[PDB]
């Protein structure tokens, strides 16, 4: 069905707290926080926001699946600093 889509930033309740670690190797690796229920798109957004360079060749992938855009830390077990594999651009970045 048809509906609304706000990709604006915002605040909301804080509901958990969790840790994560974007290790790009065609990049760097940097340090966030996050909650449990949060729509990692918030993160890439920002990304490009600070360094876009490559905002369209983002992956983030773990050392046991894939991960989604449709997916959170919660049905991921991806928490207590776990570092998330990232790839990026060769020829855009800094490595």
């Amino acid at each position: 069905m048809a509906d609304e889509k706000p990709k604006e930033g915002v605040k909301t309740e804080n509901n958990d707290h969790i840790n994560l670690k974007v290790a790009g190797q065609d990049g760097s690796v940097v340090q966030f926080k996050i909650k449990r229920h949060t729509p990692l798109s918030k993160l890439m957004k920002a990304y490009c926001e600070r360094q876009g360079l490559s905002m369209r060749q983002i992956r983030f992938r773990f050392d046991g699946q894939p991960i989604n855009e449709t997916d959170t830390p919660a049905q991921l077990e991806m928490e207590d600093e776990d570092t998330i594999d990232v790839f990026q651009q060769q020829t855009g970045g800094v490595y």
